């Protein structure tokens, strides 16, 4: 089902560092409604600048500890049947 | 260096169907300066939706055969140290 896809680059040389894809959540897109974003209209459906307020909710899914003073974070919500 | 990153879902069902990286161009950002889109000014930002015009710009660097009257295409211009 839906997972989150986290990349993130350097503020300064602002090469693409890493990423790191979430645990699936299945059908249940309640992750996605807390962060304030609709879940059928934006999945697989581009990428979304992490603001300041997301960090201490996308944190309990990413082992990347998220730093949001030395890199830019992207998350974009991808969605694909059931186990990857 | 820059790597074109090719992703298309079905246009009716809407289901992911496939997903292919160009070669790494190094430091030469023609392609992308060929589909009016800025090098390194566009760069590791989100994903843009793949035009018809831009279709045979982008066909020599991918194996898959591109048909957006019967796939929706999307592509992230990914920039990192060479070697990736
Ligand atoms: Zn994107």
């Amino acid at each position: 089902g839906l997972k989150l896809d986290l990349t993130w680059f350097d503020k300064s040389t602002e090469d693409f560092k890493g990423e790191e894809y979430s645990k699936d959540f299945g059908d249940d897109g309640s992750v996605m409604e807390s962060l304030g974003v609709p879940f059928k209209d934006n999945v697989n459906n581009g990428c979304f600048d992490v603001i300041a307020e997301w960090v201490p909710l996308l944190q309990p899914y990413f082992n990347h500890q998220i730093d949001i003073s030395d890199n830019e974070y992207f998350v974009s919500f991808d969605y694909r049947d059931g186990d990857w």
